[PDB]
């Protein structure tokens, strides 16, 4: 049962531009309830139509939950001069900024975590039959080091109850991100999610590497049906690179399940520098909520698709 909270444009306060792109733009601000002092730190996003921006509230809304730790969650939506989609504020921003930005202290115990996180963000998805057709590391977010959410569900799909397959119309698509039988055959399925999981992954290994960089979306296919792939990252052991190339299988269902890389990711994170290769990991530390000075990183960060 999908409903969607309005909140009242003079609830939220400090309302300051945070970024705009493919995604539309993103403004930060403080959000007061009516009825308590409480101040939540809030992201709002809008597009640059209306109907589309509903249409990701309608996704968010239906795929919510009381335990739901690795998807963004709709706090609700604003009417303002535009409808606004409003949540939790995520300080640290996109996994794929941050992976640029904090390449020196981030460990292969953190690394492995946030893709045992995707992955579990993911299978909920899948449970609900969600098909997110957008999964990159531009679209997971960083609520802290040690705890990123799925977010954007601009492209995303419901499955009904005897569907397996999304069959797309002919809009703009992220080709470097998509399964083979997405770009031939406008196909859809949690199996191509996990195509794109891979690539996610491939991201994150190199610390935000661009894919297939300098190669043109247009030959893409080629490529994949030549048999070629994203390379191996320096840091990443064989094991890891096969799960990747697993993702990459041109047949779909013998890519690994979301299930599946819960258990293999999580197996890694319990001896992480068995699986990737950094030099200085054990030196390296990045802010977590059980240090006593959190509170300071958070005031200091609070403060692709082509037509197929
Ligand atoms: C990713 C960086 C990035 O997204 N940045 C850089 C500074 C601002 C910006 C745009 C942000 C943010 C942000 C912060 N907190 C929560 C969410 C978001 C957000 N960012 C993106 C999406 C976000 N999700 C939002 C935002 C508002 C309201 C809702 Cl309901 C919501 O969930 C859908 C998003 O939807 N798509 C991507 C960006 C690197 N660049 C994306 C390249
Ligand atoms: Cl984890
Ligand atoms: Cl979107
Ligand atoms: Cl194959
Ligand atoms: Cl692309």
């Amino acid at each position: 049962q999908a409903l969607l909270r309005i909140l009242k444009e003079t609830e939220f306060k400090k309302i300051k531009v945070l970024g705009s792109g493919a995604f539309g733009t993103v403004y930060k601000g403080l959000w007061i309830p009516e009825g308590e002092k409480v101040k939540i730190p809030v992201a709002i996003k809008e597009l640059r139509a209306n109907k589309e921006i509903l249409d990701e509230a309608y996704v968010m809304a239906s795929v919510d939950s009381v335990d739901n730790p690795h998807v963004c969650r709709l706090l609700g939506i604003c009417l303002t001069s535009t409808v606004q989609l409003i949540t939790q504020l995520m300080p640290f921003g996109c996994l794929l900024d941050y992976v640029r930005e904090h390449k020196d202290n981030i460990g292969s115990q953190y690394l492995l975590n946030w893709c045992v996180q995707i992955a579990k963000g993911m299978n909920y998805l899948e449970d609900r039959r969600l098909v997110h057709r957008d999964l990159a590391a531009r679209n997971v977010l960083v609520k802290t080091p040690q705890h990123v959410k799925i977010t954007d569900f601009g492209l995303a799909k419901l499955l009904g109850a005897e569907e397996k397959e999304y069959h797309a119309e002919g809009g703009k698509v992220p080709i470097k991100w998509m399964a083979l039988e997405s770009i031939l055959h406008r196909i859809y399925t949690h199996q191509s999610d996990v195509w794109s999981y891979g690539v996610t992954v491939w991201e994150l290994m190199t610390f935000g590497s661009k894919p297939y960089d300098g190669i043109p979306a247009s030959e893409i296919s080629s490529i994949l049906e030549k048999g070629e792939r994203l390379p191996q990252p320096p840091i990443c052991t064989i094991d890891v690179y096969m799960i990747m190339r697993k993702c990459w299988m041109i047949d779909a269902d013998s890519r690994p399940k979301f299930r599946e890389l819960i258990i293999e990711f999580s197996k890694m994170a319990r001896d992480p520098q068995r699986y990737l290769v950094i030099q200085g990991d054990e030196r390296m530390h990045l802010p977590s909520p059980t240090d006593s000075n959190f509170y300071r990183a958070l005031m200091d960060e609070e403060d692709e698709y082509l037509i197929p």
